[PDB]
DNA sequence: TCAGTCAGCTAGTGCTGAC
DNA sequence: GCGTCAGCACTAGCTGACTGA
């Protein structure tokens, strides 16, 4: 059929007859002197529907000057399949306003003049890029070798000024519903794209789903600028590369010791389970069942000191009915089965093929308070212990810088509140976890070791973010033989607060007026449907704490580049940066420079610190 | 063949890991 | 009522298919 065969030069291929093929543009020449395919049925929205195809023999030199002297244009990026990894770039689009939307078809293309102008208007920092998900598109586009360094994702100004109220979607089409008065119409259910050919109907919703982000960026730096949450959109933005370079290389993991500590695990797993089996009187349990081995329990007699039996095995609570030889078992076998099912028997499975390293996938904005997550392989869940941390490691003749946060909330806070007390004590540089973790235990300050502080942490945490007194003496008499009377905790509890009056003003004045609006120092805003007053504490300090982190990825991201290392992983409050072995001063002293100089802009009275520390194993701080 | 007696999905829970 | 999130494993219940009626 001919009709069929309409555009095939090209690479289209009319499958709909419903298409028209050139005009006369008064573009600029490069000495400022003056110098597209369309759909038959026209559509009742008024975004921009023409587009043009760069291909090998239709490429014109003279159509770089479109993206010459411009300051906005959309982009997007439609890739074959999902996994980066194997993977290729489909096509590109370029949206500039008022012009059509231009396509690079990445399959039908051989030569690199074609490119190389796009290369550069993507490298221009003058150039706001505009991307619906700019995490994904960058991701491929820093995989195959393009550099960009500005961005305006849409998905992320959206998502701020919505005020977190609805968790779901913020698609394109909902955001375009939303906020512009345009239906999109996304029908198209993921077609073919692995084939070179595409349809003309396709590259219609392709090029539309670009053009309709200039207008999306119009009015959202309008509606930005109303509600004065231009800093957190700008850091987030910016924040949204490093977090695609940190994908794109993962960390190492040797195989050996990874397969050396899952068969003796696996070993002390299975003579765990036989002894907890014996322990218990009945060989047929299926252990791991919360609700048999409760049971279980209960008929085995299980009972406290108290006049209590058996409601549930959360550890918290677990704690408390030890000294019967069958819960310590059980403990034991529960920490070996979590350690087992939770990474070892599934970290093999993540260890990509031809790499031997792991790559995860970090979600941006999906946290309530704006903190990273991990959908993929967590590796911000990968344990504390160091036998099983050392099994990762750098790449060959390479080491880890590994920069830490020292106190990152408790400095937030201080600022939030304002308060004296805690600002003169970071000034003087005492720690405030090690303090706490001493006056709820012995004086005795060079004597608190690691897991001391670190049940400080959440100890000091929680009384800030709002724990009553009840819930904190159940802590402290769980995690640590106290024994403490209510009284002790009562005034515990009112001499942290009273000899941090910032903070028990923030409380009050929180808790007196029902504000369901908050405001972090990024002015983070949310909307609560309900209140909540431990949600409201939390939300200022957390998301200052995120901002801070982001700020930080920001600038050693641009700072980085001079000595050629690369950043791997960011989990919640440290950075680690795989550099050569020649470079390691220039990046521990660029680390520590690029962490406190983001500490300091929203914090502008307390000096932030960093713990750095060469590492040659990750495990190994 | 309808009516009464049976495997797969499928959201709900409980638990633990990090910060 | 301290917060954010992700992961592993059960097991009621709904819905669906087989043995009489
Ligand atoms: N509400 C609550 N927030 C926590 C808890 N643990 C950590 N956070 C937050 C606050 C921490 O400052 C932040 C970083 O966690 P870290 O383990 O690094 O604590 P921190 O940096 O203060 O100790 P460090 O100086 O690095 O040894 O995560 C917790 O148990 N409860
Ligand atoms: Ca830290």
């Amino acid at each position: 059929d001919e009709i069929t065969k309409k555009y095939i030069k090209d690479n289209i291929i009319n499958v709909d007859d419903n298409i028209i093929k050139k005009d006369i543009f008064k573009l600029k020449n490069e000495n400022n002197e003056i110098t597209y395919f369309e759909s038959k049925k026209k559509f009742d929205d008024d975004i921009e529907s023409r587009f043009f195809i760069i291909n090998d023999n239709n490429y014109n030199e003279n159509i770089n000057l479109i993206y010459k002297d411009i300051k906005y244009c959309g982009l997007n990026i439609q890739t074959t399949g999902l996994e980066v990894f194997d993977e290729n770039i489909r096509l590109i689009q370029i949206a500039v306003e008022n012009y059509p939307v231009i396509i690079y078809d990445m399959f039908n293309i051989n030569k690199k003049d074609i490119l190389d102008g796009l290369r550069k208007v993507l490298e221009n920092k003058n150039i706001i890029k505009i991307i619906q998900n700019g995490k994904f598109d960058a991701k491929f586009l820093l995989h195959n070798n393009f550099k960009i360094e500005n961005i305006f994702d849409t998905y992320i100004a959206s998502k701020l000024l919505d005020k977190n109220k609805n968790m779901y979607g913020f698609k394109l089409n909902n955001i375009v519903e939303k906020y512009l008065n345009v239906i999109l119409d996304k029908q198209q259910q993921n077609s073919v794209w692995n084939n070179s050919l595409l349809n003309n109907n396709q590259l219609f919703y392709a090029a539309r789903d670009s053009s309709c982000l200039l207008k999306l960026y119009k009015k959202l730096k309008e509606e930005i600028k109303k509600e004065n949450l231009h800093i957190v959109n700008d850091i987030e933005n910016k924040c949204i590369l490093p977090i695609c370079d940190m994908e794109l290389n993962g960390i190492k993991v040797d195989l050996e010791n990874l397969q050396k500590s899952t068969n003796e695990i696996l070993n002390e797993l299975n003579i765990e389970k036989d002894n907890l089996k014996k322990k218990l009187k009945d060989e047929n349990i299926n252990v791991n069942s919360q609700q048999q081995v409760l049971k279980a329990l209960q008929k085995n007699n299980v009972r406290d000191i108290s006049n209590k039996l058996i409601e549930n095995t959360s550890d918290s609570n677990l704690k408390n009915f030890l000294n019967h030889e069958e819960i310590i078992s059980l403990r034991n076998y529960r920490r070996l089965y979590k350690l087992y099912s939770a990474f070892y028997l599934k970290l093999p499975l993540h260890i990509n093929t031809k790499t031997n390293k792991i790559h995860t996938t970090f979600n941006q904005l999906k946290t309530f308070s704006g903190r990273f997550s991990s959908e993929k392989p967590n590796l911000q869940q990968i344990p504390r212990q160091k036998n099983i941390r050392e099994i990762f490691i750098p790449n060959d003749n390479n080491i880890f810088i590994i920069a830490d946060f020292k106190q990152i909330e408790l400095k937030i806070a201080a600022e939030i509140t304002n308060d004296e007390i805690m600002l003169k004590a970071y000034n003087n540089n005492i720690d405030l976890h090690t303090l706490t973790a001493s006056i709820i235990t012995k004086k005795n300050i060079p004597d608190i070791n690691k897991e001391d502080r670190h049940i400080a942490k959440a100890i000091n945490f929680g009384l800030i973010y709002g724990m009553n007194y009840v819930n904190l003496k159940n802590y402290a008499n769980t995690y640590y033989g106290l024994n403490m009377s209510l009284d002790q905790c009562l005034y515990f509890y009112n001499s942290f607060f009273e000899h941090y009056k910032g903070i028990y003003k923030w409380h009050n004045q929180v808790k007196q007026k029902r504000a369901l609006q908050y405001s972090t120092l990024s002015n983070r805003k949310v909307i609560f449907p309900y209140f909540s007053f431990t949600k409201a504490l939390n939300y200022p300090v957390q998301g200052t704490c995120a901002d801070i982190l982001k700020l930080a990825l920001v600038d050693l991201y641009d700072n980085l580049k001079d000595i050629n290392g690369k950043i791997i992983l960011c989990v919640h409050d440290e950075i680690i940066i795989e550099v050569n072995k020649k470079f390691q001063e220039e990046a521990l002293k660029i680390l520590v420079q690029s962490m406190e100089n983001s500490a300091s802009y929203f914090l502008k009275k307390v000096k932030c610190e960093v713990s750095v520390k060469i590492a040659e194993n990750w495990g190994s701080k």
